[PDB]
């Protein structure tokens, strides 16, 4: 066993491992299996084990197979061992985390030995088989019973199954497993996420008869219009043939038995030699059967009996039967004859505290969550998941893409291994036991072949293997340029909605007119889009407008659902999130692991609301008084939908009402909205519609808004004067300073720096900063792409603001005057900012302060036409005091920046300072509300047309801290007023990706607020 | 086109070295505001008149065809003098082919006889306009010919057109897209459309 090393042979993938086969419980009655009632046949061995850690696999004593060692621990299984402390999860993107040179692995390769005693029941051992399952196992193990080797395993993510009947004896049993980190099939699972070891998914024992049901396949086939269907089951079956034995397959829906059949062993004759005499096919018909979809989730319950002639039941199994079909047709994917529109997300199995341990609890969490944010389709990145998934998404509706555990990313060239034929048996393994676990999902809609492992004959072979075995669904594979022969679907990663990109040899065409090229037919459906790491999703609105008017875009799936940050703790005892780099893990990807919608804890990311609102199921035209709705539910009416509407003028309602939605699948419904009120009063009048959800469902509660819609409808401009005021300002000249009183109010300008340096309420001091042009922010994980200390990347943003010196920029005075007016004060600035001789922006302000107290400030801003686009242009300062809430009236509630805005609404808002801060893991800026109007905090009011953003944190320690549990709140606040703000891109993180009309090039910009005391 | 210029605001101002005049103006047809106008104009030592303009338009106007000045000046000149996109008539969604330099052309060649008289001759992205003892600097559109905007509207065939008294000068800060994909259905596409609400420009006024 020490001498075969069978860990660094690609060709030995198993020893005595049985074959693949459904999810099997073995009852041994037909209601318990009906009902899907616990079985007793079935036992879970999850619980307290014994393990201990070594270096490698030479230093594990031998007495360990007989006996349990005294320096081991007692560990939880399922479990990872890295989460326990014994050695480190490392994080890595790209790069294999060992020495490339397959198939060898380092002679350090981490081993952890598990042991188990346990009793069996005298009844097990004297009728049928005992065999031992163990759900995942990473990466790869030897098993022992009683002292005697069993077998061996590897593929991490599909179960391995042992025989243990002839090893297991009455009363006291013991296993031993001993897992190592590392081996050939490490060369296969490079994807990008925390790797990790250990018994991470369930363990149990299963007792079958002898003669037993050892596989069954369950198909839909339907009439034109899905009026009639055929269930065909075939059923084999291992053990002593006998005249006697018969298969009956039933089927229910609830408590009603709707088809059934029956027949003895013996297929029809398939060649010259005959046919399968342990096999049996019924067909069983099904008039006008309720279709299974995400919208509506209707499901049958399937039970095979193999039983004697005579009635005696043998063993029952069953599955959950969705009757549904997948074809593509005419360049369409079609469910139940209607083409399907994928909002899709990639979602890895993570938890923050049980690293790659999932549980029901979470699974339901994340489920929800999809569904209530108008998700339909959920990719498995990148392997089988854990078996309860596929169930869960069967129960609840979402369409499954399962993946093979196939990736080899950081070979060179990325075909090395998927290109030679002595990897062939290896990759088939992956790819069949995935088929012929998963083929009875209802949810499974399309298989895929892996991810990111180049195109070799390997990935050709196994395409067509599984159209052979099952034509039902497609298949989809994207490496090698998205589009080969290996793909019945186009599916590239981060293609651009109207840009391309012309890589030699896998060029990534605009999605438009990729669709187009000479020759080509298929649907595209993007496998990843929109990564989500950090503030990101700008331009997200962009792909669902192409996807929306262009029949063969079907969707996509973004990346990803969840960050992938782990929990460490600080000298207190606090827990912190944590990232690639932060376990001593080297070379590590940093924070390139945290990409998701969500935090690790399921706490929304404000892009989030973005999604939720470009994928809603309703669309909205107004048109005068007449709103149109339009469903894009293919095969629901609108039952539980009722639309409320309101019209406000600048934050006040002045009317609202609801009427019920009653719209047929793809339907169009009129309504018409009363007289609306016309006011007297100036401002925009804003009409807002929002979809409800009266009653709950399995997936939300009694009120769950899913759809909503602005618009502006009249306005009336204001042509009243202020108040002509009786004080005037008084200005006093010194050497150092402009100071301007009025009543209680003084404002002081510094002559020398020719800013605000100060404000008096009272005797109370207003500012801690004088207020100052700024052009810079703190820079996003956009901004920055993969560039770093020791590799510059100069095409990124962060490179180009810092070669061109806009962090490092000092203002110098050009001028300083003061006038009195008749009835204001009139302060004139201008100031340029250089680096090394050249100018890159000059500013031109006026301070105009009246008689009523109100300051206002004229700005106007040339950028010079060689330098990068500036990531803002605007003001600011630090304020002396802390408020406990912001109001504003403006685009929200949410945090929202010019190229991702669609979802925020205009409108009265009003928030705990606390809410104005998003608490991204690596900080940045963070929190602007564009489309403002008017801004309140303490005794301050700020008007004008602006976008902002207000916290305890100064883009300075956000730009210099590298973990969001490493800030301190500052002295007072840090305002940030601009006219004018950068997108902030996503199409990709490791590439330039803001849009030409999200840039600030225009070369000169004007702005304008005022500055008063309500 | 027959909305009435009511005052709101006119005031003036000695600085050090600089005199400051106010206005406001608000366009109104049947009660309903359409536009409001604020402008400054600063005439300092030199003999240079600076004009600051800010327009705000009502967001259920349909979005106006330019935002700008006119004058009739007293004077005729035989050339034009521009640095800006030239030497031929070009408009926002129509000026790949014109090239920035300085250009000088004679009167004439500044006005397009399209058979049926209409808006013609514009310059975009010019940066100062020479014409007589006159000259505008800033970011600017013009036009500039002897027959006002009023004359081309009421007028069917270029043969009927007759020059005017001086010279119509047109100065835009923004103008928008003329069109043609088709010409029986509206087709200046939305990012030439005049649809943000609120605009700012400023021109220098000098003689030179
Ligand atoms: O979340 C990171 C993404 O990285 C890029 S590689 C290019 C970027 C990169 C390369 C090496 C290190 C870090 C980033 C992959 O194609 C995506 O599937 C995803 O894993
Ligand atoms: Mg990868």
């Amino acid at each position: 066993v020490l001498q075969r090393r069978d860990w660094e042979n690609p060709g030995v993938t198993q020893l005595n491992r049985l074959a693949a086969h459904p999810p099997f419980a073995s009852w041994r009655n037909s209601e318990e299996a009906r009902t899907d009632r616990p079985s007793q046949q079935l036992r879970s061995l999850n619980g307290e084990w014994r393990f201990a850690w070594f270096p490698a696999p030479e230093a594990v004593p031998e007495s360990w197979l007989e006996c349990d060692l005294p320096e081991a621990d007692t560990v939880v299984v399922p479990s990872n061992w890295q989460m326990h402390g014994y050695d480190a999860p490392i994080y890595t993107n790209v790069t294999y985390p060992i020495t490339v040179n397959p198939p060898f692995v380092p002679t350090e390769n981490p081993t952890g030995c598990y042991s188990l005693t346990f009793n069996v029941d005298e009844s097990w051992l004297q009728e049928g088989q005992t065999r031992i399952i163990f759900d995942g196992v990473n990466s790869a193990f030897h098993l022992w019973c009683n002292g005697r080797w069993v077998g061996y395993g590897q593929d991490s993510r599909l179960p391995s199954e042992f025989d243990l009947s002839a090893f297991l004896r009455a009363g006291e049993n013991r296993l031993a497993v001993m897992v190592l980190r590392w081996s050939d099939g490490s060369y296969l699972e490079d994807q990008d996420m925390w790797r990790m070891s250990g018994i991470f998914r369930d363990v149990s024992l299963l007792h079958k008869p002898t003669t037993q049901i050892s596989d069954f396949h369950v198909a839909t086939r339907f009439n034109d219009d899905f009026s009639r269907a055929v269930l065909e089951a075939e059923v084999q079956m291992c053990g002593e043939l006998r005249d006697y034995l018969r298969v009956t397959v039933s089927l229910w829906q609830g408590e009603t038995q709707v088809a059934s059949g029956t027949a003895p062993f013996g297929g029809e004759i398939i060649d010259e030699r005959g046919g399968y005499a342990d096999r049996v096919t019924l067909r069983l018909n099904v008039e006008n059967p309720k279709l299974w979809s995400a919208e509506i989730p209707n499901l049958y319950r399937a039970v095979v009996e193999l039983h004697t002639a005579d009635g005696t039941l043998i063993e029952a199994e069953a599955c959950d039967v969705g009757f549904r079909e997948v074809r593509i047709e005419n360049g369409l994917l079609l469910l139940n004859g209607k083409p399907l529109l994928i909002r899709g997300v990639n979602r890895h199995e993570h938890h923050p505290l049980h690293g790659q341990v999932m549980d029901e609890q979470t699974m339901v969490q994340d489920i929800l969550l999809m569904k209530q944010n108008n998700f339909n389709a959920v990719r498995c990145s990148h392997y089988p998941n854990h078996p309860l998934w596929y169930t869960l998404c069967d129960r609840y509706g979402l369409y499954v893409v399962d993946e093979a555990n196939i990736e080899t990313h950081g070979m060179v060239p990325m075909n090395r291994l998927t290109d030679d034929p002595r990897w062939l048996p290896a990759m088939s393994e992956r790819v069949t036991r995935m088929v012929q676990r998963d083929r009875n999902h209802p949810s499974v809609i399309i298989w895929s072949l892996g991810n990111e492992s180049g195109h070799g004959a390997n990935h050709d072979a196994l395409y067509r293997w599984i159209k052979s075995v099952d034509p039902s669904r497609p298949v989809q594979y994207e490496g090698g340029g998205a589009d080969t022969t290996a793909t019945d679907i186009i599916c590239p990663m981060y293609a651009r909605v109207d840009e391309d990109q012309p890589f030699p040899a896998v060029p990534k065409w605009s999605i438009k007119k990729w669709l187009s090229l000479p020759g080509e037919t298929r649907p595209l459906i993007l496998c990843e889009y929109a990564h989500a790491m950090g503030n990101s999703l700008g331009g997200f609105a962009k792909y669902w407008q192409a996807f929306r008017q262009y029949p063969r875009l079907q969707g996509g799936f973004v990346w990803d659902w969840v960050d992938q940050s782990l929990i460490k703790y600080d000298e207190n005892g606090n827990p912190w999130s944590a990232y690639g780099g932060d376990f001593g893990d080297t070379p590590n990807d940093r924070q390139f692991c945290m990409n998701g919608l969500v935090f690790a804890d399921r706490t929304p990311h404000p892009a989030l609301t973005e999604a939720k609102h470009q994928q809603q199921f309703f669309q909205f035209r107004l048109s005068g008084q007449t709103i149109e709705v339009t469903s894009e539910y293919l095969f629901r009416h609108s039952d539980n939908e009722l639309l409320h509407w309101m019209v406000a003028l600048d934050g006040k309602p002045l009317a609202s009402g609801e009427v019920p939605l009653d719209v047929a699948p793809q339907g169009k419904q009129l309504i018409e909205l009363p007289e609306l009120p016309q006011p007297e009063s100036a401002g925009q009048l804003w009409l807002t519609v929002r979809v409800v959800q009266p009653n709950a469902t399995a997936w939300s509660e009694a009120g769950h808004i899913s759809a909503w819609q602005q618009w502006r409808l009249a306005e009336n401009l204001s042509v009243t004067l202020p108040a002509a005021s009786h004080a005037i300002p008084h200005l006093t000249t010194s050497e150092m300073d402009f100071c301007i009183e009025l009543g209680n109010k003084r404002w002081q300008f510094n002559r020398q720096s020719g800013f605000l340096s100060q404000m008096w309420i009272g005797d109370k001091k207003q500012l801690l900063t004088p207020l100052r042009d700024q052009f810079t922010r703190a820079p996003l994980d956009n901004d920055i792409g993969v560039s770093e200390a020791t590799r510059i990347d100069p095409n990124a943003w962060v490179e180009r603001w810092k070669a061109a010196g806009h962090y490092q920029a000092e203002a110098a005075l050009l001028q300083c005057t003061a006038d009195t007016l008749a009835d204001a004060v009139l302060i004139t600035t201008a100031h340029a900012w250089q680096h090394q001789g050249k100018t890159l922006f000059i500013s031109r302000k006026t301070y105009r302060i009246d008689g009523s107290g109100q300051m206002a400030i004229t700005v106007d801003v040339e950028v010079a036409s060689d330098t990068p686009h500036p990531a803002r242009i605007g003001l600011n300062c630090q304020l002396a005091q802390v408020a406990e809430r912001v109001n504003w009236l403006g685009l929200g509630p949410q945090e929202n920046y010019p190229d991702r805005l669609t979802a925020a609404c205009f409108d009265r808002w009003d928030l705990p300072l606390s809410d104005m801060y998003t608490p991204y893991v690596f900080p940045s800026e963070n929190g602007l509300r564009c489309g403002t109007r008017e801004l309140n905090y303490g005794p301050h009011q700020w008007r004008g047309d602006f976008q902002f953003n207000i916290s305890r944190y100064s883009q300075q320690q956000l730009m210099e801290t590298s973990h969001r549990h490493l800030l301190h709140a500052e002295e007072g606040t840090w305002l940030n007023i601009d006219g004018f703000h950068m997108g902030i891109g996503g199409d990709d993180s490791w590439s330039p990706s803001v849009s030409a009309e999200f840039q600030l090039s225009a070369g000169r910009y004007h702005y304008q607020l005022v500055w008063c005391q309500k």
